[PDB]
């Protein structure tokens, strides 16, 4: 069944390259210089760079908000990218339909962060499919919680990089995230935990066969899902806590229910 | 590196857990399941009958203190075992206390699940029974406390381990170089890397037909992870209101900005 694993491995990289935007290689070649973007590490070259390259998301009107919803506004895009991808996982789509949106439900805000990692290095992060990039400092120094609520995401990445996965390595590792079977009111775990138990295989040897010398590598990468569990919960209650702090964020309504989860 | 390499880790794990935790989940599960009329433990169910298993072997403030003092004993053979393992004594004595600081609380969550099943837990070296509907029914936010350790313990016994087993995962638990605060990371991951391999092994050789089992146990360390936050966040809470308890020592330094 290796030549399965692979052609599983195989499946998964192709949807992966067309389900999302910015791949790792190419982010890559942007982050070390190798079509330069446009570099956001103030407040007047935030101006500028929306006037110019048309950042969509525009609409508060303060700094440190809008750029925080800024952040909102392209997980929301992630979600649905995350959702096309997982139809592609063989037997996703003939889970039972509840336990679809569960696994996608809870799996989302890992996937988030694990593939922001792709698109970071120490110095900063790429937005609009590459055409921007903004840099850490400026991102850490904003005002009260939200420098703050910038930050722990830089530091993961970073630690989270040191592993070097690439493209192929990531399509399968975003895959074995989503079917998860522990996730809270699955109706029927088992054939959850067989897709599981066949990606995890195909993780392993793809890991054996791309980075040969990365001895226990297979181990290192599910260490890493404790990581990001950890750091998901603290996200979330770091959002709880801007809620009930900040006024100055109301939304229209009808994007406030776009953004509702 | 080398298999029978690694099969000696293991032997050699496996023996000096048995030298360290005087109750093995070998000999837990003999006194769960019975059918022995020489190890059969004292149940405590309720009230009186904890009134009476004093005689043989305020209430919810006495049982949590008594979580507390084997929790002190639970760190003395954790730290007795962790000496054994090759290589730990040999770190920076800074990141040895740290890999303790950090790794003692889930492996005691670990080696509780041995003493569970989904009805009760062990106590007092096996001949004692204490039920978890008891333990969830004490008062205030103490109920509450006992509780998740049995929800974790019946999806980990699921996984159906022995002692050799147990004895590598705790060593791979001890030998984690993401730990906050390590001076020397790479010595520490070069140890878990070979403890990591000794683990992969003796699971293939000793659950042939349980499919990951590896990865499936090592996605268990996320669970862990979460039930010693809440644990954390638990105790900060009582602190709060109940002076009527202090902690030793041990367990005081452990929390420590955890
Ligand atoms: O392109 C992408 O793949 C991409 C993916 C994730 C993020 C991003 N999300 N995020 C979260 O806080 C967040 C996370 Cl991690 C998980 C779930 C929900 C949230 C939520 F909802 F609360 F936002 C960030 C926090 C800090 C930074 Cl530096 C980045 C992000 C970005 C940024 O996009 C920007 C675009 C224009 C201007 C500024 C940023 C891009
Ligand atoms: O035999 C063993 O290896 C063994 C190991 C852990 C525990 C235990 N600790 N514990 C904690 O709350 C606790 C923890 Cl996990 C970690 C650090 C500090 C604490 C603290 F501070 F609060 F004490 C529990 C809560 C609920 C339950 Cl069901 C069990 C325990 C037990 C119980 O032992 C008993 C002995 C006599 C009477 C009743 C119970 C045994």
């Amino acid at each position: 069944e290796s030549a399965d694993l692979r052609a599983l491995a195989k499946h998964l990289y192709d949807s992966y390259i067309k389900s999302f935007p910015l791949t790792k290689a190419k982010a890559r070649a942007i982050l070390t210089g190798k079509k330069s973007p446009f570099v956001i590490y103030d407040m007047n070259s935030l101006m500028m760079g929306e006037d110019k390259i048309k950042f969509k998301h525009i609409t508060s009107k303060e700094v440190a908000i809008r750029i925080f919803q800024g952040c909102q506004f392209r997980s929301v895009e992630a979600v649905q990218e995350i959702t096309e991808y997982a139809k592609s996982i063989p037997g996703f789509v003939n889970l039972d339909l509840n336990d679809q949106v569960t696994l996608l439900k809870y799996g989302v805000h890992e996937i988030i962060y694990t593939m922001l990692a792709s698109l970071m290095n120490k110095d900063g992060v790429l937005i609009s499919e590459g055409q921007g990039f903004m840099t850490r400092e400026f991102l850490k120094s904003l005002r009260k919680p939200f420098g703050d609520f910038m930050e722990p995401k830089f530091e993961f990445a970073v630690k989270f990089n040191a592993l070097e996965l690439d493209d192929s390595d990531l399509a399968i590792f975003i895959a074995v995230i989503i079917l998860s079977g522990d996730r809270p009111g699955l109706l029927n775990v088992k054939p959850i935990e067989d897709i599981q138990d066949n990606l995890l295989q195909a993780l392993e040897l793809q890991l054996k066969l791309n980075h040969p010398e990365s001895s226990q590598l297979f181990a290192k990468l599910l260490q890493k899902m404790t990581d990001l569990r950890q750091i998901v919960t603290e996200h979330v209650q770091l959002l709880q806590v801007i809620k009930k702090t900040e006024t100055d964020m109301s939304l229209h309504p009808l994007l406030q229910e776009i953004y509702k989860d």
